């Protein structure tokens, strides 16, 4: 899937956009969040100020699924 970062996370990171193989969104998240811990707690679950889209729609109405190759993730930062 692609991975597309929005707000104050692009420099941040220091990127825009990126391709990840995992199929598994907290994979992806922690593939991601690896030696930074921007996004990421230390238990891996989200921060707050967070939202994530996939293909527009907010992650939670995916339920963990399998992720499509072609699955456009968005990371927005929010107040």
């Amino acid at each position: 899937p692609k991975v597309i970062l929005k707000g104050p996370l692009i420099s941040q990171f220091n990127f825009r956009e990126i391709y990840v193989n995992d199929r598994e969104l907290l994979r992806v998240l922690v593939k991601i969040d690896s030696k930074k811990h921007l996004i990421l707690n230390e238990s891996n679950q989200l921060k707050s100020g967070i939202l994530i889209l996939i293909n527009g729609k907010d992650w939670r109405l995916y339920r963990n699924q399998l992720l499509n190759d072609n699955d456009i993730i968005e990371i927005i930062p929010i107040n």
